[PDB]
């Protein structure tokens, strides 16, 4: 069988927390008053929810309301429990309330409002200094949630809300987040395709917080190299092939051999043989202002096949790439 794996940090956080902390199936929701909130405009829709701008009429403050579509109550309680556990943490979106929507007959989560710019437009604009600053702010959120025993499992640009005017950042959309427990096998159908870690793409279920660090590396690569998304696969199989054309096939085989993993035989006709590339090949005159030796070294240490070899969020915050960021 496959070789087991443990997180190298925050391994036992939930072990020594009280059961109530991570036992979300037993959580009892504290419902607020649904008539406190007036919906203003729809902001988005997905398979599992719709999101709205709204006004809290008890204080005339803007909020954001996510009205769930029907989904297992276990997963609704999981997201609620995680948001309450993380509330107040650095750059974590604040859950302000939970109400029952009378039309949907489902829960509606009420969040603080961020005056956001779309990443497609914001990313055409950020400077080298901006990218370092906001990467540091994301790391604060990720080290916090990892230190609290939670993996996000859907890190991607669409889930990082930035109010550039106030240099304010919030990590949102905790609907896929999970509690880390040593030895637990997790669903690999998480994260967006372009941000899926190799562990998901080879069906290794005993993964951990380090998944979020791969996803963050994909974001960093897209920003400093001006290629969004960086690994642009047409499906989950091609996604691994795109990664292997950069990291090389020999280290992919080292990875699956370490964990006694077997590749899907459908890769026999599509994977090929690929050397590992040097990151300098992705530098050109239109992105070199965003690239430095420090950026390439930092990126290189996030994008490792072996989830046990990636920088932790705390280690990443120690990296020389962040030396120029003003610390508060
Ligand atoms: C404009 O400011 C904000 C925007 C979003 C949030 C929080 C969200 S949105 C989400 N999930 C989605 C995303 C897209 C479509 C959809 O139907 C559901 N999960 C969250 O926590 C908070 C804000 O302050």
């Amino acid at each position: 069988g496959p070789v087991p794996s443990r997180a190298r940090v925050y391994t036992d956080v939930n072990t020594h927390r009280p059961r109530e902390y991570w036992d979300y199936e037993s959580h009892v929701v504290e419902w607020g008053n649904q008539d406190d909130y007036q919906l203003v405009r729809k902001l988005g829709r997905g398979k599992y929810s719709e999101v709205f701008e709204a006004i809290n009429i008890t204080n005339n403050e803007k909020v954001v309301v996510k009205i769930l579509k029907p989904v297992k109550k276990k997963k609704i309680k999981r997201e609620i429990k995680i948001l309450e556990n993380l509330r107040g943490g650095p750059n974590i979106i604040t859950l302000a309330d939970i109400v029952k929507d009378p039309v949907s007959r489902t829960p509606a989560l009420v969040f603080e409002h961020v005056n956001n710019t779309d990443f497609k437009q914001l990313y055409q604009t950020l400077t080298d200094y901006d990218i370092r600053f906001y990467m540091y702010e994301i790391l604060k959120a990720l080290d916090y949630c990892h230190s609290m025993g939670i993996m996000h499992r859907d890190v991607k640009p669409h889930n990082v809300m930035i109010d550039h005017e106030h240099r304010k950042l919030r990590l949102i959309d905790w609907g896929l987040a999970e509690f880390y427990h040593p030895g637990q096998e997790y669903n690999v159908r998480v994260a967006s395709r372009y941000f899926k870690g190799p562990e998901l793409l080879v069906d290794y279920q005993m993964y951990d917080y380090s998944l979020d660090m791969w996803s963050l590396g994909c974001m960093l690569a897209s920003m400093i190299f001006r290629k969004e998304p960086f690994f642009h696969g047409h499906d989950n199989y091609d996604q691994l092939v795109r990664i292997a054309k950069v990291l090389g096939t020999e280290d992919l085989y080292d990875y699956i051999d370490k964990y006694n993993i077997e590749l899907d035989p459908r890769f026999n006709d599509i994977l090929g043989r690929h050397s590992r590339k040097r990151w300098e090949r992705f530098v050109h005159s239109e992105n070199q202002h965003l690239v430095s030796p420090e950026a390439l070294d930092f990126l290189d240490k996030l994008l490792r096949y072996d989830h046990q070899s990636r920088l932790t969020a705390r280690e990443a915050m120690e990296h020389p790439y962040f030396y120029t960021v003003v610390k508060d």
